[PDB]
């Protein structure tokens, strides 16, 4: 199939690219020029993942090799919660051009819906573990990424964790001047999502999705917890196809029209994971892995549960 797909601002986003949440930065810099040699043209990154800077040097030394040009890649950042506040959002992004020694992104995002109080603590507690919200409110924040947009520092907004609500309010935003280009979410076998890809599909937003292989290194992961890796009808799947497992998985969203960002920092599996355009599941074994949902969730915290903007307690 087609590597790339098309955006709502008329550019083209790879349908694979690389993970660097939980990446050492020690590890980093090698994975993400492994990366490029062997074919990668999209990174995901974010300031909160704290590798920046290493991610760029290895961005910098494929472009001064001239492994690749700047317009063949696609460089994704997102906003962090504590910089929703519309007098923050610009430096925000500034900080993160910087490190990854850039002079615009492909595509910025809100990382989460929910915004916390500014200082230099990105998870800010009350005396009782509650995080302390913003009282910024994400039409004002989306206002703050399209002017980005309109100085030139990133070529497509959009959004990250936003359920179907909360896309409908952007899309819904009085005077609303550029559409949410990508919508990324959690999605894999395990938690499907089909309602909130059909409403953003329908509304010509491209889903990414993230954690497509569980996220077996969260740093909260608990040894009882369902593993797509090691599920035998993943494995299944995969022998009958000649394919491994990871590589069953990064295929089953590609096949949904979705982007997706698998993690590694282990050479062989960056290369492995990338050799997923020369084989096709059936339409039954796209089905049969999404009979596998169990509503199961790599990412969400506790701590946010009382936010006003809280992602999760609406069914999508
Ligand atoms: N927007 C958001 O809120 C958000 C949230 C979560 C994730 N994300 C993005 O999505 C990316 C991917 O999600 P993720 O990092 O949570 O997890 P993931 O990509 O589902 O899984 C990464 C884990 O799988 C291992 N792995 C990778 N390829 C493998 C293979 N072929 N065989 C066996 N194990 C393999 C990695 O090990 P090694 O690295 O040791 O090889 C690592 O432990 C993140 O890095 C981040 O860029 C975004
Ligand atoms: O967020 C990602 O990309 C990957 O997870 C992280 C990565 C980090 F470097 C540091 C913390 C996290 C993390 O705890 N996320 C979960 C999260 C964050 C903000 C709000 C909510 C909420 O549930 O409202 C949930």
């Amino acid at each position: 199939m087609a590597s790339r797909i098309l955006l709502n601002n008329g550019a083209k986003m790879p349908i694979l690219g690389l993970g660097t949440w939980k990446s050492p930065p020690g590890q980093v810099t090698e994975a993400v020029k492994v990366a490029i040699d062997v074919g990668y043209r999209h990174i995901d990154c974010a300031h909160v993942y704290q590798n920046e800077n290493e991610v760029g040097v290895a961005i910098q030394e494929k472009l001064r090799e001239q492994v690749v040009k700047r317009e063949e890649l696609f460089i994704v950042s997102k906003l962090w919660c504590t910089y929703h506040e519309k007098g923050l959002v610009k430096g925000a992004c500034q900080k993160t051009l910087s490190d990854l020694k850039l002079d615009y992104l492909d595509l910025y995002l809100i990382h989460w819906p929910t915004g916390f109080k500014p200082g230099k603590e990105f998870f800010p507690l009350d005396e009782s573990g509650n995080v302390v919200p913003s009282d910024t409110n994400i039409l004002d924040t989306w206002a703050a990424m399209e002017e980005l947009v309109d100085e030139g520092l990133v070529k497509a907004i959009g959004i990250s964790n936003f359920n179907h609500l909360q896309v409908e309010m952007i899309l819904n935003k009085p005077g609303l001047k550029y559409k949410p280009a990508v919508n990324q979410i959690e999605c894999h076998p395990y938690l499907t999502q089909e309602k909130l890809i059909q409403y953003c599909q329908s509304k010509g937003i491209v889903v990414t999705a993230y954690s497509p292989l569980g996220s077996p290194d969260r740093p909260w992961a608990k040894p009882e917890d369902p593993s797509l890796l090691e599920d035998p009808r993943i494995k299944a799947i995969a022998a009958k196809h000649n394919k491994t497992t990871a590589q069953v998985l990064i295929r089953f969203p590609m096949q949904r029209n979705l982007v997706v960002i698998p993690k590694s920092v282990t050479p062989e599996r960056i290369a492995e994971n990338f050799k997923v355009f020369d084989f096709e599941l059936s339409s039954q074994d796209m089905t049969t892995l999404l009979s596998y949902n169990r509503n199961w969730r790599v990412c969400a915290l506790a701590s946010c549960t009382s936010h006003k903007d809280y992602p999760f307690h609406e069914e999508f």
